[PDB]
């Protein structure tokens, strides 16, 4: 509306209901392009459309009755909004009491009263399909649940060595381009969120373009369904007002929680460096603060226990593709997970190009007990052995780099080797493969039971007198190459039988 009250200006809200999904707004959920607005400590100003539509009729399925004790984010109806999400309706928060009135199954539109609260009071609450909440007000919860599963995004360098948490931050640094944003695409696609909140465009030129006629296409590979049905997106563009990509963040953050309190785990996906906007260091470190803050798996507002999350992954990219800060800095000293995009890697041909070295997640011992419990008791284990691996080999390389190969010896040379397959067949990854572009958590456990099994023969044999050559020309050692086109983790699972077994016949042939 158009009201104007003391502190905060007039109170910047967003609507929260059915056909949110598949809609793109900007930063204060408009629907259409451009934007209008003066934000400051004291107020902002702004008129035009509506944010859900007021015309279609939406199937409501009653969840409570006449009678019944409900507290804010009970659900008391269900919606199937899209093919993929049903939308659960819910109490809005503050509001408790006695339901003295519920619709009946039916087809309604979103101003209709599909329920009434008594409150204790005695006040008559009338609730709709739809709520409104302040955009800068973290919606309500429980309680905050410590870091403890992960997000498994089917990505192995993500899942294995830089894991995020559900509820978690995470920022991707490095340059723009393909890279990423095939992995900015494989994250919003495969991760275990249901609903995804995208924030951004506008980065390219071409860029709003591109989504408006190609972001209707894009499947959702677990349901062969648009993608589209699971997401809602927010542009910040060169031509809408600095005030409201200011604001969008917000926006963006508050439609997220709005999921997460229904019980979904949502993604909030953000890849707008440059058109963030600024009024008028300090500045930037704090409202990049109160936004990363938010993120959190939480205990739901309701009467029954229940769960959901918003986790935050910020690509960040330099705005005069300037290395330094302090975008960058901040950003990377906010977040406990960060995934560097490396030009150089991308050059080798390693993709995706992420830095093993220099990326880092903070989460691998809040994720490991689950990983453990559900998947493989050694995973923390094996990530700790193939990460000192790799260690290893970078020190190796800078090494040989001033002191030439030929004086290595077998031990120093196998660990390279072995490095090697962990580079090429385990970090390394295809989007594009059919089977490839998802790896689910089974398959991860057992391609690194392969490896680590393979370097632990190879040292094993080096121990006893097996030149490293043959070890190198083992049959095994392909088909290991090829593990990750596998669908069928138990053929995979026999490379370890069919390695030992490789490994006997090369003891037999050396008496060894």
């Amino acid at each position: 509306p158009g009201e104007p009250v003391v502190g905060t200006g007039a109170s910047l809200s967003v609507e929260l209901g059915p056909r949110l999904l598949t809609s793109i707004y900007d930063g204060i959920q408009r629907p259409l392009e451009v934007i209008r607005e003066k934000t400051g400590d004291f107020i902002a100003r702004g008129v035009t459309a509506p944010a859900l539509p007021r015309d279609k009729k939406w199937h409501f399925i009653p969840k409570a009755k006449v009678g019944d004790k409900v507290v804010g984010g009970d659900i008391i109806g269900e919606v199937p909004e899209t093919s993929i999400i049903v939308h659960k309706i819910m109490v809005p928060p503050g509001i408790e009491g006695e339901i003295v009135e519920i619709a009946e199954e039916g087809d309604y539109t979103i101003e209709e009263v599909i329920a009434k609260v008594k409150t204790p009071s005695g006040e008559i609450k009338e609730l709709k399909m739809y709520q409104r909440w302040p955009v800068r007000v973290k919606r309500p919860y429980k309680e905050k649940l410590p870091p403890e599963v992960p997000l498994i995004t089917g990505q192995r360098v993500i899942d294995t060595f830089f894991p995020q948490a559900k509820g978690g931050t995470a920022a991707i640094p490095g340059p723009a381009g393909s890279g990423k944003t095939v992995t900015q695409h494989q994250l919003a696609k495969w991760s275990d969120a249901q609903v995804v909140i995208y924030i951004g465009c506008g980065e390219r030129g071409n860029e709003m373009t591109d989504v408006l006629e190609e972001f209707p296409k894009l499947k959702d590979p677990k349901t062969g369904k648009p993608l589209m049905e699971r997401t809602v997106l927010i542009a910040n563009t060169s031509n809408m007002p600095v005030a409201a990509r200011e604001a969008s963040i917000y926006t963006g953050i508050t439609i997220a929680e709005y999921f997460r309190d229904m019980g979904y785990d949502v993604a909030l996906m953000a890849d707008s460096t440059s058109r963030w906007a600024e009024a008028l260091p300090a500045y930037l470190a704090s409202k990049l603060a109160e936004f990363y803050e938010r993120a959190g798996r939480v205990v739901t507002l309701g009467s029954d226990y229940r769960v959901g999350s918003v986790s935050v992954i910020g690509a960040v990219s330099p705005p005069g593709g300037d290395f330094s800060e302090p975008v960058v800095q901040n950003t990377l000293r906010v977040v406990k997970v960060f995934w560097a995009l490396d030009a150089d890697l991308a050059r080798r041909r390693h993709f995706p190009a992420i830095n093993w070295l220099t990326s880092y997640s903070l989460y691998v011992d809040a994720v490991k007990d689950w990983w453990h419990k559900n998947i493989d008791p050694e995973w923390k284990a094996m990530r700790d052995k193939a990460m000192a691996l790799l260690q290893k080999e970078s020190e190796l390389q800078e090494i040989v780099r001033i002191v030439g190969p030929d004086a290595l010896p077998e031990r120093e040379r196998a660990i390279l080797l072995v490095a090697r397959m962990l580079r090429e067949d385990y970090l390394q990854q295809d989007a594009f493969d059919e089977v490839d572009t998802y790896c689910p958590p089974e398959k991860q456990v057992t391609m690194m039971r392969v490896l680590l099994n393979f370097y632990d023969k190879t040292m094993e044999a080096i121990n006893r007198g097996v030149p490293l050559e043959e070890i190198a020309k083992l049959p095994v050692r392909e088909e290991i190459g090829r593990m990750k086109f596998e669908r069928d983790v138990s053929k995979i699972r026999s490379l370890i039988d069919k390695t030992n077994e490789q490994f006997e016949e090369l003891f037999k042939k050396y008496g060894a």
